[PDB]
RNA sequence: AAAA
RNA sequence: AAAA
């Protein structure tokens, strides 16, 4: 799949002039159409500010002027209509409008609205055009694609083009070369933050504190995630640390993470003033860190949900999971881990033995002297530690034991020892 | 230490006007004066493009003209003159000259740039203005400032603010705030690049290939390179991947990393002609991505040299290297592989005996069914696999032993062992 | 609890 | 080349 986004400020006041890509040439006011005839993409998105909207007598009057603009001039250039339009909340005082906020509420916008668009199944060719954008809006853009893409490339390859024409000069420019910037393989970069404290998904911007004090009293998300914040931080460092029976045990409920991020962003949407005398906006709320946390860790879910299966969990479904999740030493360690559990496994089997609900402790022999629950064994040994997992074979025939026995040895955390488990991943995150 | 890194173009062509900042007013054509009377920075960065350049001869005729350009400027504005200017290789057409090279050298040069002046001791704050910038040196300028804030921030607490003004339409606006577009720990991450093949150290821009071929095979660097090479990637999987004597043992030479990058460097500088009649740039050769990871690697040696010590490593050096080094499952591993070591070594001392010299298989025991060197057992037992690895107990009188066993073993790689060692540490960087 |  |  092929993706090309680009970012726009005022791309009605762009001039005439031709650029040369991929040793084709082209005249017009805009890069669009000759980056898309070059590296025909299968999707295009375009990230402008709202500051060029004129329709003030309300909040989607105003979106919608920005988007006929839009609309109006890809008919002009010869651009086709198969496009998406993300219309960032920009900043700044103009003859035809006055425009409040916290600056970065573009980057959790730009940031939520690419991660419903960008792919979360197979690999990902990415093209970045810069050449029309506004310094501040084009880096929180770039900023944005690079964080979810870091989490696409831990399931699929992703590769990333940048893009950006020579200073366009009014008078002596003839010709703009359409220049590379950047040509990267990007690294896999699972989510590696805790969800911060209740005062970081919504701020005030400019509300008094009666209105916002009340305001977040009454959402139901703040509330649920009070509950389960702890339960996210387990499974983001299941990701992080190499911990594959923790990653398939608190797998997040996916319909609840689009709820939250849901009932945030429609409240910072309620909180926007227009007022159609002044010719103003006012963004009453900002975003805080919380809700870029949310959107990271729904695409986070979003792009490992092909992984989650149905329990039991079988050291075989471990070794899979992990061979996706994890490289490096992380993937070693963890190898080294579930081997030790397969290879008594493999001898028990051998013997016609099928020990069932039985700790990992026993399993292995070791003593029941040392039953202490150290944050030191939970991560030097896949989350897999010997206090705090139970272990199921599967009665069954064997005939080629070594390769039977891991499909057939279920492990799972005990209700005790997840919660010392949670505890334990949920602080090593925090101390990162 | 606080430092102010600052984005500018065609600086002289900015119209006086308020600017908006931390409490205070300034009416000027820049920024940079409200910036560093509010931040109050010990150091400021300017980063800019030659391609403002206007009666050059040379290269440095090009530099003395913009340089010159600039002091005029700082003297003119607030600004004093504590600063370092990058004077960044440019691209395009313009009425007073004509820039040709790779768009791309802007990031090589900057981070070469940043890499000498960002200090290697000490915890950083950074600030970032990009609000004079051209788009495509601001983004290049950005990039290049993180890539080396996440090496510095291994070893040191590193926060970086970023900054853009509301948007400047001419004639019209009056004041402009300065908006915060972003605010960050930086998060820890060791370098992670392989070194490349030796076509991707400095590649023909615009150069015939008998003299590229000559070149090449007169650099004293790539000959030199290919015998070092494996031994650095070798280090660089030792951060990446947890293996604290290997970090010990081929920790890189630092005065023949400054000898390599300078002669690159040099080379790329006296590949560019200057025609002073048709006023015409060419940057014949290009940077590639291996000056970038030569760049990186040196930056990280320097930040982590404080740790390097001389033969013999105790466990007690081990750990300490560990702890500030390693972080999440990766440092939990360590504690687990050298703790193991330690005890057997207390039931040594125990007993008043002080083995020397013996392989680490025979010191823990282990019998002889296997002595082949696996890259799951190097990576998974923080490189301290049984059959690379040789103790030393150097003898004391033993009061409390379970105190003292830490300083008094030893531990070193076998040279055949050093060597497999390398082989599968750099093979997994290259394949992950 | 031979690589727990 | 502060809405190429």
């Amino acid at each position: 799949m092929k993706l090309l986004v680009v970012s726009w400020g005022d791309f009605e006041r762009a001039k005439e002039t031709k650029y040369r890509f991929g040793g084709e040439t082209s005249v017009g006011p805009s890069t669009l159409p000759i980056l898309q005839k070059v590296i025909k993409p299968d999707w295009t998105v375009i990230v402008l500010s709202d500051t060029i909207g004129k329709d003030f007598s309300s909040v989607e009057t105003l979106r919608e002027d920005v988007r006929n603009r839009v609309m109006d001039f890809l008919d002009r250039i010869g651009a086709g209509r198969e496009v998406d339009v993300i219309i960032a909340p920009g900043i700044g005082e103009f003859t035809h409008g006055s425009f409040r906020g916290s600056a970065m509420d573009a980057y959790y916008y730009v940031l939520h609205a690419l991660s419903e668009i960008i792919p979360t199944k197979g690999d990902l060719e990415v093209h970045f055009d810069s050449t029309h954008g506004l310094n501040y809006v084009t880096l929180l853009t770039y900023r944005a694609l690079k964080d979810l893409l870091g989490i696409a490339a831990v399931m699929n390859t992703v590769t990333f083009y940048a893009y950006n024409s020579d200073p366009f000069v009014p008078k002596i420019t003839k010709e703009l070369n359409i220049n590379t910037i950047e040509t990267t393989m990007v690294k896999p970069t699972p989510l590696s933050e805790p969800l911060p404290g209740f005062d970081e998904y919504l701020c005030p911007y400019s509300m008094e504190r009666a209105e916002f004090v009340r305001l977040k009293g009454s959402l139901n998300t703040l509330k649920n995630l009070r509950k389960e914040k702890k339960k996210l931080e387990a499974w983001i460092g299941s990701l992080l640390f190499g911990l594959p029976l923790l990653f398939l045990e608190e797998f997040p409920d996916i319909g609840r993470l689009e709820s939250y991020i849901e009932e945030l962003a429609e409240t910072w949407g309620g909180a926007i003033a227009v007022n159609a005398e002044e010719k103003a906006v006012t963004r009453r709320l900002a975003f805080g860190s919380g809700f870029g946390t949310l959107v990271k860790l729904l695409f986070q879910a979003r792009i490992t949900r092909g992984l989650l299966v149905e329990e039991p969990y079988s050291i075989e479904k471990l070794y899979s999971v992990s061979d996706r999740l994890f490289r490096g030493s992380t993937l070693q360690r963890v190898r080294v881990a579930l081997g030790k559990i397969e290879d008594k496994a493999i001898k028990y089997a051998r013997k016609g033995a099928f020990p069932r609900d039985i700790p990992l402790r026993d399993f292995l022999g070791f003593d029941a002297a040392n039953r202490e629950v150290s944050p030191r064994n939970v991560l030097a040994h896949a989350g897999l530690e010997a206090n705090v997992v139970e272990v199921s074979m599967e009665a069954w025939e064997p005939k080629r034991p070594e390769e039977e026995a891991g499909r057939h040895t279920h492990l799972k955390y005990t209700p005790v020892g997840l919660k010392k488990v949670e505890d334990i991943v949920s602080r090593a995150l925090k101390e990162s």
